[PDB]
């Protein structure tokens, strides 16, 4: 068969709805970032040292924080999102909040040298910057890998933020009261990004890109478990709250 319907006027306006929202909930110039507390680099080429100064803490924290308020408004703006209870809101944007940072990161991501460029070079991330947070390598690595995986992909901007979509309304987060509902909007995404990819997306000798992409979903889940115990530690290190924000703190808290 290898049917390829046009995309409805629905997923039409889904599509433009989630360009738009990612238009204006996402920065590609990184201009706030001297808004957040500066970083700070201390020399390590040392678990003990790291949790002791925690340095790159306050400046990624206040990124992620920063980011965390992007999602929510991002989130908002997903057609069928605010047809949910508030109570379903925040359970998915809670347990989806570090997936969707690893997903829209990407767009800083570059392959260059393997960093997160938000640049010039105060506000490049790097594996080592992110062990300064206190954070390891059994968290940093596999992500590296995650977005290399994902850059190979070359999503068109439509699939990228369809992708960050569907990861927010998954009906399957622990704690979620309306599951068919939940669900009923994701297969609406879902079926637009499936049109979507065989519409517009050159050639196609096959349609693996969309099984390609629910994988990355998966790899996400094991991600944000990951970065959840190592949060877990970061947390009992003394005077830690203080460089966190409080948004971050209840959200992974
Ligand atoms: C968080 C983002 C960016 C990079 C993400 C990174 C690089 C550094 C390390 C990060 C934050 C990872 C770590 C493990 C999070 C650690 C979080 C804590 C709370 C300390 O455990 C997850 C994604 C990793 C830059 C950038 O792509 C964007 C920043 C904000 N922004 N810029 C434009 N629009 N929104 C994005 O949301």
């Amino acid at each position: 068969d290898s049917l390829r319907p046009k995309l409805s006027e629905e997923q039409q306006r889904i599509i433009a709805i989630l360009l738009d929202a990612h238009h204006k909930t996402y920065d590609p110039t990184y201009s706030d970032f001297c808004q957040f507390r500066p970083p700070v680099r201390v020399n390590d080429g040392s678990v003990t040292l790291e949790l002791s100064q925690l340095s790159m803490l306050p400046h990624l924290a206040d990124l992620v924080s920063y980011s965390i308020q992007k999602v929510i408004g991002f989130a908002k703006m997903i057609p069928g999102f605010r047809d949910l209870t508030s109570e379903d809101q925040i359970v998915l944007l809670k347990s989806s909040a570090i997936e969707v940072i690893m997903l829209r990161s990407n767009e800083s991501f570059t392959m260059d040298d393997m960093s997160w460029t938000c640049g010039n070079q105060d506000y490049k991330y790097r594996v080592s910057d992110v062990t300064k947070a206190g954070h390891s390598l059994e968290l940093i690595e596999p992500l590296i890998k995650f977005q290399v995986g994902l850059k190979k992909l070359n999503l068109h901007e439509e699939e990228h933020v369809l992708l960050m979509a569907i990861c927010i309304v998954s009906p399957d987060r622990p704690g979620v009261q309306d599951a068919a509902l939940i669900e009923a909007i994701q297969d609406r995404l879902s079926n637009t990004l499936q049109t979507y990819i065989r519409c517009r997306h050159p050639p196609p000798g096959s349609h693996l890109l969309y099984a390609k992409m629910i994988q990355k979903l998966a790899d996400l889940r094991s991600l944000n478990e990951e970065h959840s115990k190592q949060y877990r530690c970061l947390s009992f290190q003394p005077e830690c709250s203080m460089k966190l924000t409080p948004l971050v703190l209840e959200v992974f808290g």
